[PDB]
């Protein structure tokens, strides 16, 4: 989930 | 928020 959340943050 | 997300996941 951290990895997912970081990807989601970059995706915006 | 990138930083907040790192910290939230470290805290758990």
């Amino acid at each position: 989930e951290l990895l997912k959340k970081l990807l989601e943050e970059l995706k915006g």
